[PDB]
């Protein structure tokens, strides 16, 4: 689990989001597993301009932080895990790293701020779903 904060944007794995999230939708792709809802608090987080293909995430399942080379955001085919089934997606960028499904929301980050969050395992690769694209989080 996990989330960003920045504005009065909270970001959320799609799959993950809550009734909360979903009552209070701003934004979801469904091909990108990103679903954005409107929070009252002011979130402090600062999101990544930049085009890094290094940086550092949160892995829960194992209370640790690794830094990674990732790929640049693509349209990936993901295979079915033990909880959830197989299809593609887009804005997603692989990694050489642990990732177990709870770790989904886990944040990736570089000296520029968030890049993504965890949105895809297995096979010794995480998948992060990018953010930097959404240029509109940084205001109103
Ligand atoms: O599956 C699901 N997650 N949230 C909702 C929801 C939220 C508000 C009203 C109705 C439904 O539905
Ligand atoms: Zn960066």
């Amino acid at each position: 689990s996990g989330a960003i904060y920045v504005g009065n944007y909270r970001v959320v794995n799609r799959h993950l989001a809550t009734h909360n999230d979903w009552a209070n939708l701003v934004w979801e792709d469904s091909s990108r597993d990103l679903l954005v809802s409107s929070t009252t608090a002011q979130g402090c987080d600062t999101i990544a301009r930049c085009d890094c293909q290094t940086g550092v995430y949160y892995c829960s399942s194992r209370r640790k932080h690794y830094p990674v080379s990732f790929s640049k955001p693509s349209l990936i085919f993901v295979e079915a895990s033990e909880y959830y089934p197989a299809r593609y997606q887009s804005h997603l960028m692989l990694a050489v790293g642990h990732s177990e499904p709870g770790d989904c929301g886990g944040i990736l980050r570089c000296q520029h701020g968030v890049v993504g969050i965890v949105s895809t395992g297995g096979n010794g690769l995480v998948g992060f779903a990018d953010v930097r694209d959404l240029l509109w989080l940084d205001e109103e």
